[PDB]
Formats: C-alpha cells, sequence, structure tokens
C-alpha cells in the first residue's frame, strides 16, 4: 500500500542534484538581464484570439524583526501600511493587495475598532485583500525544523480561520535565502495547491528559464508516484523589487516604480527616473512596459503573466498608494484599449494568477514539468553564496531547538486534562507558540538581524521557555497526585525543570542543587517525562549537595547510580591556561530513568551518612604538566594527575574510544573483536578576505581552506565511571567534551569565540571512509538529501545547512553526526565531515544589515557521533537522491532533540505522589513519532477535541529483526472517544471520518494529523 521510499528512483524532468552535476555555473554578463540573456519574442505570438493576461499583484514585504524589532516596525511602518491598505482598498474597489505575515496582521486587527474590523473582513471576503501562506511569519527554510515550520503555519492559519474565515491555499515565499522541499511537503498536506519562491541561485534561474521550467510540480525526492507534488512558481530575476519584477531590464522596470520620483527619498540607480503617466506619454510608456512583460512571458508556458508590484515595507503613505494606483490605472486603460498589444492587464491577487494558469493548463495550453530536489546553497551574484547564515548567531539557533522541544512537551503534558481558565494554560501556551513561531522568521533563526533585534528574540524566547515550564510543572503535579488530594495553586511552582544542556555548563549557572542533609531534608522526589511514544531509558543527572545519595523508584526498588564531580572550566588569566575546577559543595548524581511512552516516572534521591550500596563514584584524571591539587570536599575518590598521554575508554559493552594526548578522538572500536577505525576530531579556523567581498551574517567568503587551530598543550580531564565516562579538553575557544554512556558518544562543545575577529571556527572529522564527493545532510529535520561536492564551485557553495544531521558512507562504513542545533557544514574531501561552530565577523556583507557579527556569546553545542557498519543495509540505488538513517542514528537524533524532561519537586513533601503515568500507553514502532499532541478546545466545550500530528520516518533495513511493538491509535489515547477524523496538518479541515474511531498509522516518510472528539 505504502510507497517504497528506498528502492524506486523517481522519474522527474528536473532532479536538482543531476542538474547541478551538468550545469557549468558560468557567471557571464547577459546584458540588461545581467544573469540571463537578451530575451526575444515573436510579436505575433499574441493576437485577438490569444491575449496575454497580466496580473499586477501589489505587495509589501514586512519583516517581523530585522533592522528594527517587531514592535518598532509595527509602530513605525506596518500599522500605517495596514491602516492605509484598509482605507485605500475600501475606497478603490478594483485595487488589490496580498499579505503574508500574520504576526503583524493579528497585532493590527486586534487593535482596530469594531467598525474597521468589519471593513477589514469585507475587503477580505470580497477578494481585494488576500492572505498568502498565512503563517505567523515567512520562515527561514534552511535552519528551521519542520515541526516549527508547521507550528508557525498553524498559528497564523488558525488565527485567519477564526477571525477572517479564510484559509490560504497559495504560498508566497519571496525572501528566504534559498528554498527547501520541506515547504511543499508541509503545504500540500495542509490544503495548499500552489506556491511561489524567489531566492534561488542565479544560474538555476537561467537554466530553468531557458527550458521554461520555472513553473513545475515539485515533489519529494523519494516520491515515485507524485502524490506529494505541489505546483510551484519560481520568479526569474534577481529580486522581487519593482525593478526586477516587470521584465528583464531593471533600468526600464525602475521607471514603473512610481515611488521613485524624489519626494519619497527614493531614486533609480540606473539613472532614469519614473515619470507620471499622462495622455501625452502613455502610448510610449505602454510600449516600453508591454515589451518588458512580453519578454518576461517568454520564460513561462501559459498566456497568464505574474507581475508582483512591491518591495520592503511598501504601501505605507497614502500618497504612495495613490501614485502607484493612479499611474497603473492609466497604463491599464491605454493598454487594454489598444488591440495591437493583445494584452489584458489588471490588478490581481496571487490566487487569481494561479487560478488563471491552471485554467490555461486545463485548456491544453501547457503541461508542466516535474521536479525534485532543493534550492540550496543560494547565491544572488558572483561567488556570494549565502552559507554564512547556516551558522550566524548559533546561541539562538540552539535555543530554537530547546524551545521547540519545550513547546511540544508543554502542549503534550497539558493536553491530557481540560483546564480551568484560571490556570492560564491556553494563555501561556499561546505565548510560547507565538514567540517560537516569530523566531522562525527569515531574520530570526538565521542570525541575520541587528544586535538589539536578536536580543528581542532572545527575551521573547526566554519568556516562552518560562511559560512552557509553568505549564509542564502544573501538568506533572496534576498527573501524579492522587485526585482527591490534588489542590492546585495555579501560580505556584510545584516543580522546577532541570536541564543539563541548556543554557549549559559554562554558559549559565542556572540549575538548582538538590539540597539534602540530616538536619534539613533527607530526600527529594524527581520526575522524568518522555514525550516520545515508546518506552525509553536515558541517563539523567541532577546536582546534589552530598556525594552520599542513593536512588530508588517509587516502589522503593534501588536504582544503580553514579556520582561524579561538578567540573567547570576557567580561562585562568593569571596562569594563561584553561583548566577545570571541581566543586567541593555540589556533585552530579547520574542514573538510568525508564519512562513510559508519552509518560512520567518518579524517583527518589535519599542522602545517607556514607557511600550507599547502589551508588558508585567516578575516578578523575587531570592530564597536564605542572598540575596543582584539586580537592573535591566529601567526594570519596581523590583526583589523579599525569602528563598528557593517549587514553582509551569503554563504557558498558559499548564502543572503545581512543583519544590523542590533546583529548581529541582518534579512533572508534565498535566491538572487542573489531578494528580501531580512524575517526579524528580536529578544530580549524577560516578567515576573511583582505580584498574583495567580506563575509558577514549572510555570506561565507573564506580566504581559502581552513587552518588548524594551534592547540598548545591543552589540559585534558578524564572522568571514568561505571555509567558514564568522559574526556574534556580546554582548547582555544572551545571546551570539547566526548561523553560515553555505552552507545554512540555524545559530543559537547562549549564555544566561546571571545574576541577573535574575522574568524569562523569549524569542527572537522577525518576518516578512512571512501565517500569520494558524496555526503548527506538533512532538510529541516525531516529528510536526508544526497549532496555532491563540486570542485567547479567555490568552497562556500559546498556548504549546506545541517539542521539536524549529516553523514558520509562507503560500501561498508558510515559516520553520522547528529546535531542539537542547526549549523553549516560540508564534506570538503573524501572521508571528512565538518560543521561550523561559530563565526565572528567584523564587516557588513552589503545586504542591508549594516553590521558585522560581533555579539557572540558562549554556546553549548551538542551532538551524537555514530560510526556503523552498513554493508548489510538495504540502501537506495546509486541514482536515488535520498538517504536514510539507521535506527541507532535516528534514536541518537531523538536523544538530542527530545530528551527526557526532568522535574525536581520544590517543597519538602509531596502528599499523594504517584510513581508513574502512562504505563498503559502503547509503545509505538521506533520509526513513528507523535510530533504534536495539542488539545484544541477550552474547558467550556461540550465536545473536547485533541489534535495529533503523526510522523513516520524511514529507517534502513540492516538485518536487525523487527520486534513486537504496539499499534498506536491516537484516537483512543483519551477516553470516551466519540469521533476520529483525519485532518490537514494545521487541524483546520476535516479530510476523513474514521471508521471505528481508529486513526491508522502512517506510511514511511508520511505525516498525518488526526483529531479525536470526546464527550465531556
Ligand atoms: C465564511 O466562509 C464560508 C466558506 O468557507 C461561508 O460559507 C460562510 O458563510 C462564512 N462563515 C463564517 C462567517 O463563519
Ligand atoms: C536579504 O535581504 C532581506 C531583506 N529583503 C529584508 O526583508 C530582510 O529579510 C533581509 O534579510
Ligand atoms: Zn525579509
Amino acid at each position: 500500500q505504502c510507497q517504497d521510499v528506498v528502492q524506486d528512483v523517481p522519474n522527474v524532468d528536473v532532479q536538482m542534484l543531476e542538474l547541478y552535476d551538468r550545469m557549468s555555473f558560468k557567471d557571464i554578463d547577459g546584458g540588461v538581464w545581467k544573469q540571463g540573456w537578451n530575451i526575444k519574442y515573436d510579436p505575433l505570438k499574441y493576437n485577438a484570439h490569444h491575449k496575454l493576461k497580466v496580473f499586477v499583484v501589489p505587495h509589501s514585504h514586512n519583516d517581523p524583526g530585522w533592522i528594527q524589532t517587531f514592535e518598532e516596525y509595527y509602530q513605525h511602518d506596518t500599522k500605517h501600511i495596514l491602516s492605509n491598505a484598509l482605507r485605500h482598498l475600501h475606497d478603490n474597489p478594483e485595487m488589490k493587495f496580498i499579505w503574508a505575515e500574520i504576526s503583524y496582521f493579528a497585532r493590527f486587527y486586534h487593535d482596530l475598532g469594531e467598525n474597521k474590523k468589519l471593513q477589514m473582513k469585507s475587503i477580505v471576503k470580497n477578494g481585494q485583500l488576500e492572505f498568502v501562506t498565512g503563517g505567523w511569519v515567512m520562515p527561514d527554510e534552511a535552519n528551521s525544523h519542520w515541526r516549527n515550520v508547521l507550528l508557525q503555519l498553524t498559528e497564523g492559519q488558525t488565527w485567519l480561520k477564526q477571525f477572517m474565515n479564510v484559509t490560504p491555499t497559495a504560498s508566497w515565499a519571496i525572501d528566504p535565502f534559498g528554498h527547501s522541499p520541506t515547504m511543499p511537503y508541509i503545504l500540500q498536506k495542509s490544503g495548499f495547491k500552489n506556491m511561489l519562491i524567489q531566492r534561488t541561485h542565479y544560474s538555476v534561474k537561467k537554466e530553468l528559464a531557458q527550458q521554461r521550467q520555472l513553473e513545475f510540480l515539485w515533489r519529494q525526492i523519494w516520491d515515485n508516484k507524485g502524490d506529494t507534488a505541489l505546483f510551484t512558481h519560481m520568479m526569474p530575476f534577481y529580486s522581487y523589487d519593482i525593478p526586477h519584477t516587470c521584465g528583464p531590464d531593471p533600468k526600464v522596470c525602475c521607471q514603473f516604480d512610481f515611488k521613485r520620483m524624489g519626494s519619497f527619498g527614493l531614486s533609480c540607480p540606473w539613472k532614469v527616473p519614473p515619470r507620471t503617466i499622462s495622455d501625452q506619454n502613455v502610448a510610449a510608456r505602454s510600449d516600453l512596459l508591454v515589451d518588458q512583460w512580453k519578454k518576461k512571458a517568454e520564460l513561462y508556458r501559459t498566456n497568464v503573466l505574474l507581475i508582483p508590484l512591491g518591495d520592503d515595507f511598501r504601501f505605507k503613505q497614502n500618497t504612495e498608494w495613490d501614485v502607484q494606483r493612479v499611474n497603473y490605472e492609466r497604463l491599464f486603460e491605454h493598454i487594454n484599449s489598444q488591440a495591437h498589444f493583445n494584452v489584458q492587464a489588471q490588478f490581481g491577487t496571487l490566487q487569481e494568477y494561479f487560478d488563471a494558469v491552471h485554467q490555461a493548463e486545463r485548456a491544453g495550453q501547457a503541461e508542466f514539468p516535474t521536479l525534485s530536489g532543493d534550492f540550496f546553497t543560494y547565491a544572488d551574484r558572483s561567488d556570494n553564496y549565502w552559507s554564512g547564515y547556516y551558522t550566524s548567531r548559533p546561541y539562538h539557533k540552539r535555543m530554537d531547538r530547546v524551545l521547540m522541544h519545550y513547546v511540544r512537551a508543554a502542549e503534550m503534558l497539558s493536553a491530557w486534562h481540560s483546564w480551568d481558565g484560571m490556570a492560564r494554560i491556553e494563555e501561556r501556551l499561546e505565548q510560547a507558540r507565538r514567540e517560537l513561531s516569530l523566531f522562525q522568521h527569515h531574520d530570526g533563526i538565521t542570525g541575520t538581524a541587528k544586535t538589539h533585534v536578536v536580543v528581542d528574540y532572545e527575551q521573547r524566547m526566554q519568556e516562552a521557555l518560562k511559560a512552557c515550564q509553568m505549564v509542564m510543572q502544573q501538568s506533572v503535579y496534576r498527573l501524579l497526585t492522587k485526585p482527591s488530594i490534588y489542590s492546585p495553586d495555579f501560580s505556584f511552582s510545584y516543580f522546577t525543570l532541570d536541564d543539563s544542556r541548556w543554557p549549559g555548563s559554562g554558559v549559565e549557572d542556572s540549575r538548582t542543587t538538590i539540597i539534602l542533609g540530616e538536619d534539613i531534608l533527607p530526600s527529594k522526589h524527581v520526575v522524568m517525562h518522555n514525550t516520545l511514544p515508546h518506552w525509553r531509558e536515558q541517563l539523567v543527572d541532577f546536582y546534589v549537595s552530598s556525594p552520599f545519595v542513593s536512588v530508588t523508584d517509587l516502589a522503593n526498588n534501588p536504582v544503580e547510580a553514579q556520582v561524579s564531580p561538578v567540573w567547570s572550566w576557567h580561562h585562568d588569566t593569571l596562569t594563561k591556561t584553561i583548566h577545570p575546577q571541581g566543586s567541593t559543595t555540589k556533585y552530579r548524581i547520574i542514573f538510568k530513568a525508564r519512562v513510559p511512552p508519552m509518560g512520567l516516572a518518579t524517583y527518589v534521591l535519599t542522602i545517607s551518612d556514607s557511600k550507599p550500596e547502589h551508588t558508585s563514584y567516578a575516578s578523575n584524571l587531570l592530564l597536564r604538566k605542572n598540575p596543582t591539587s584539586l580537592p573535591l570536599g566529601q567526594y570519596p575518590e581523590d583526583v589523579k594527575f599525569g602528563d598528557p598521554r593517549e587514553i582509551s575508554l569503554r563504557v558498558g559493552n559499548g564502543p572503545t574510544l581512543a583519544f590523542s594526548e590533546q583529548g581529541l578522538l582518534k579512533s572508534i572500536q565498535l566491538t572487542q573483536d573489531s578494528p580501531h577505525v580512524p575517526v579524528h576530531f580536529k578544530f580549524l579556523k577560516y578567515g576573511v578576505r583582505s580584498h574583495g567581498d567580506r563575509s558577514g551574517a549572510y555570506l561565507f567568503l573564506p580566504n581559502g581552506p581552513a587552518s588548524p587551530v594551534e592547540l598548545g598543550q591543552p589540559v585534558v580531564l578524564v572522568t571514568k565511571g561505571k555509567l558514564e565516562s568522559s574526556v574534556s579538553v580546554g582548547l582555544p575557544s572551545v571546551v570539547h567534551q566526548t561523553i560515553m554512556r555505552g552507545g554512540a558518544p555524545e559530543i559537547r562543545n562549549l564555544v566561546d569565540i571571545g574576541s577573535l575577529d574575522n574568524t569562523e571556527i569549524v569542527m572537522r572529522l577525518e576518516t578512512h571512509i571512501d565517500s569520494g564527493d558524496i555526503f548527506y545532510t538533512d532538510l529541516n529535520g525531516l529528510q536526508f538529501i544526497k549532496r555532491r561536492r563540486l570542485d567547479k564551485l567555490p568552497l562556500q557553495a559546498n556548504y549546506y545547512p545541517i539542521p539536524s544531521g549529516m553523514f558520509i558512507e562507503d560500501a561498508n562504513t558510515r559516520l553520522t553526526l547528529l546535531t542539537g542545533q542547526p549549523l553549516g557544514g560540508s564534506s570538503l574531501a573524501s572521508g571528512e565531515l565538518e560543521i561550523m561552530q561559530d563565526r565572528r565577523l567584523a564587516s557588513d556583507d552589503e545586504r542591508g544589515l549594516g553590521q558585522g557579527v560581533l555579539d557572540n556569546k558562549p554556546v553549548l553545542h551538542i551532538y551524537r557521533l555514530v560510526l556503523e557498519k552498513v554493508n548489510n543495509c538495504v540502501r537506495p540505488s546509486k541514482l536515488h537522491p535520498a538517504g536514510y538513517l539507521t535506527s541507532a542514528a535516528h534514536k541518537a537524533s531523538q536523544s538530542l532533540l527530545d530528551p527526557l524532561d526532568k522535574f525536581i519537586f520544590a517543597e519538602n513533601e509531596w502528599i499523594g505522589a504517584q510513581g508513574q503515568f502512562g504505563g498503559d500507553h502503547p509503545s509505538a514502532r521506533e520509526d513513528l513519532d507523535v510530533s504534536v499532541m495539542r488539545r484544541l478546545t477550552k474547558s467550556s466545550a461540550k465536545t473536547q477535541r485533541v489534535g495529533y500530528v503523526l510522523h513516520r520516518t524511514n529507517l534502513m533495513q540492516c538485518g536487525t529483526p523487527e520486534e513486537h511493538t504496539q499499534k498506536l491509535d491516537v484516537c483512543h489515547l483519551l477516553p470516551n472517544v466519540a469521533r476520529c477524523e483525519r485532518t490537514t496538518l494545521t487541524f483546520l479541515q476535516n479530510l476523513e471520518h474514521l471508521d471505528g474511531m481508529v486513526a491508522p498509522e502512517v506510511c514511511p516518510m508520511e505525516t498525518a494529523a488526526y483529531v479525536s472528539s470526546h464527550s465531556s
């Protein structure tokens, strides 16, 4: 039934990897169309019986933060644009306008008086103002996780359905810096029929234009049948501004931007200004304009032409509305009345364009090509590849992934109950969703905003994290307290969250120590949550005020624990070394938590006078010349010292890892009998060019291949324990840590690029894997796409987004690096992987940001490193454009993105505490996730509704027998189900009423949404 996503290579007209292999990418001067050619057309193509229909679509690109904050732009610009759009559209019934960013629209609409709300609903209902996409933002497509792309889409569309009674089916993405097939994937599963994109490499625009392949049915790279296909229009020219949207010659098109005659402080850089249309010039002006249109029309297959009319924060002043409208009206009246042009031109909306294109298609006038692939890495001109923003502001890129998970966990934990309005649950979740959604903007997560705007996004996300914590901890208290005892104060913190990796050790001292003592408090309850729909074990760690602590479950069964010191690294400005200091007051206790699917498990930490039976203590070895003592208070094992030396470690039955005397991985041995496979971590630096174009927040313009970071004789700390071991080294700008818990290691880098101007720090893996020029990177955490390194392109063009993982492989061996944050990376030589850690750039890169990137701050990047044998795996053929993770790698990615949540009970005693929640939840097959669980109704609704987004990935078959797992029917997770419906992914349209109220599991690579309805 399900399509085979591995073994059937789709047949498409354009496959972007194949196209890339064949294209020459020459950057030649094409004439007035600088990156194209001199377009010719047959004037006889259009005639009385076959006219060119032209839709001029007014628009205004409104960034939710960039050079100003959201609120600053709203006050200075966007509120005036929307107020004037309302007035002008009301008064001019043929004028049209499209609007994309619902974050702004919702802010505006809720501030309007009722009379104006009604006026606004009227111009939407009548088709004059049309929403395009309808997301909270126009998101980045490179660094964004698909879950957050869906979150922001749902946030905007849910608002539009409720207030505007419309759901857009056409998408408009004119500004993201390159484009991802994750967008049509999500949009096509959310009711869309059409989409538009703009920022694709200039060589790609030229190639596709020459073949009239700028409109295409964009399907997923694994989709053999084509059911994922979404009609896509790629605009052909360098910009979406007016000079680059009327036709190929911006010197002509600029004369048709009537905001550029002087009084608005704008002009045409091509040195010919616009002139007011009059009866004396309209014929000449029309001849010039129609000629541009007919040239543009040559690049497409129908007789319906899209002419966007707008730019950034346009349509602000009433005088601007008038100057554009009246001048275009005079042109339309002339052109449409002059039969010799054979043109019918009018203001239109985006949906009107697409509807007319498909009318032409159905009339047999055109057939469209099929396409798969992506549109990274973008270059707008010459060698200016926009791969810098895959890394810029990495602190906030990491924060995005933390908040992603906290939103999911808060929505899921609170979904199990209906809450009184006084609990402020819906309020806090809406805030958290909206702040995370805002950050998906293409100047948010991308790291391309001004410093104070980055600060605003951070403050918003911090508030969202606090909102999630509040909702999560109220939910845990309710789920695990005997109901007749439960007595909530909705303002009280029953638990505090404990997060070991955010902001992280060395970033913020934010974690609470569990303070135990005979004279204060002998024990403490902690609770773990597992948002994934399968039973999960994971080591968890807490800070405690004594090393003499033991762990029990709530049935009072001992749980094996390990205590390690709390180590912090310090750049010692006196000794000029970077070295670790141990706490003599707090210690880390580590134990394996086992947690039900979408469930909770409670444990107890108890102090004793001396070493507990079931708690062991790690050894610690500090490798450095010239050591000094390292006291650890009550910690029972004395620190050992040694000169730097190679070391080997093995935890459990896991791999054996060998490290250099500099504390960097050099080899991995999977099993005791197997080989020591060379796998070498190295840190290098890229610089900036002293001549020509400089790297900045968008562009990566390295001054050649990276140079090794000079390491000196760094201090290496080795901690060896029964449950967890680690090697940590204080390198310049990076405290690098390899942590072993008995599977694939976890790597953590505390990255502080300090004051190193014009430097990008890269982490590289060097191996013996015969990968050649092939490597794989993911798109939005959804799919892995084959990449081919092209030596015909510059280094920066071979960088791709690494939103969640990357791998190289040969016939026998694969190395996969999973990430907890999006970063840029590549494989610049056979056997290598590399990923950028941070970048500090003194110069602006001439895209309008007007600053470098000099606001770096310490960030804790996290990874898992999975070396595997893959010779037995059923892989796609050599011609297939996708790749797929193994289960170990997929589970490793889940451990980074959706770890267990940890809660520490705040008060001294928890009366009515229970040991577990969710023990009866089905443990679903490992490839299935409940990406979203969200109650959709407030407590006043007689019929409660709960929405679920289910995602099935595809894992490679490598000969591990499939185990018994339980069917997950999300529609029966809550009792008293009365109806189960399959819906669009935004939950806004019912697609199927489900028999027996049973939600079927989805196919590999598919995502489905279901809503269950419950009598309450
Ligand atoms: C809005 O649009 C629908 C079509 O989806 C229309 O039939 C209905 O009358 C309107 N619904 C409202 C205002 O709730
Ligand atoms: C690259 O130029 C973009 C501009 N068009 C702005 O809208 C902002 O998004 C900026 O990043
Ligand atoms: Zn923008």
